[PDB]
């Protein structure tokens, strides 16, 4: 619509066109042909265990990374019970463990058991919202180093990481653990 | 808040510091001491009949003007039952009526009988909205010819004037017809 929100977003962000990358996806991950969804295996698919995937952590990354400026995309969420989305630095380690924090390099918050919104921090904060978002805004801004997440129908705000130093490229990304009807699913 | 509407209007638009000019207000209104507030009379003071005010029109207009770039102010507006804002032209007619619509150089909205939300156009417009504004926040872009008017609680949109060739300074111009309990104010 012709909200602030939607009419401001791309005046200030550019919008990224994310692609998920086949490539980097955990082997018990499906990325649809289109490359803008996201589903989850009973079982790991008989994949190469190629520099670039993840081995461990039920993870996915964009095509492209960033390394200056305003970004931002898209993701719809619908009534999945459970995802983290955010950003990653390119350096992460995708052979085996590690936590998921912004120590470890990533930057993400999401939704475990249907209703514990919470950041991916060291530790964990728990995130109060005015209600459940069903599509989900991630802005970038590398200088001023804030990652902010919005809910992307109404513009309400989710949470921000702020003025993080990043010297790394940042990659989206994308985790999905439980098997459930709705995919995740990045609006192009 | 941290919303995107609050946390965006100021990386995009120049925030106005909107001070009401008394010099310029209709004999019939007051101008608040901090100049920020205007309220109706029972009568017409008695006051100069001064080239820049107002002498029908129950109107008053900000001290500044602009001629370029991006600006916004907000105002409360409450539960007043009327009011009309926007902008108007440097070189309107002041003195005697001319119908406040865009060719007489006026671009403004606003709200009569309690429930009636109209762009005052020629013809005039009716607006359906989500729900009452209780503030309202007005945006100005001198160069795409943009004036958007948003609630400033939510960020929803409002209306706007799309794409005018202004060749005028343009001031921000206030209307109050009742009197009422509750004034109509400038957020600053």
């Amino acid at each position: 619509r012709h909200s602030a929100y939607n009419e401001w977003k791309k005046a200030l962000f550019k919008p990224a066109d994310v692609i998920l990358d086949p490539k980097t996806a955990n082997p018990i991950l499906l990325v649809s042909e289109d490359q803008r969804s996201v589903q989850r295996a009973k079982e790991p698919q008989d994949l190469p265990d190629n520099p670039e995937r993840f081995n461990w952590h039920y993870c996915v990354l964009g095509c492209e990374s960033f390394i200056s400026g305003r970004h931002y995309w898209e993701v719809e969420v619908g009534d999945r019970k459970e995802w983290h989305i955010g950003v990653c630095s390119k350096n992460v380690q995708r052979k085996g463990w590690v936590k998921m924090t912004p120590e470890n390099g990533f930057w993400t918050m999401g939704l475990t058991d249907g209703n514990k919104y919470r950041t991916l921090t060291e530790p964990r904060t728990n995130l109060k919202l005015p209600k459940p978002p069903k599509k989900v805004g991630v802005f970038l801004d590398y200088e001023t180093g804030d990652i902010s997440f919005y809910n992307a129908v109404d513009g309400s705000h989710i949470h921000t990481f702020l003025d993080v130093s990043f010297s790394e490229a940042l990659y989206p990304v994308f985790r999905i653990l439980t098997l459930e009807p709705t995919a995740l699913s990045i609006c192009p």
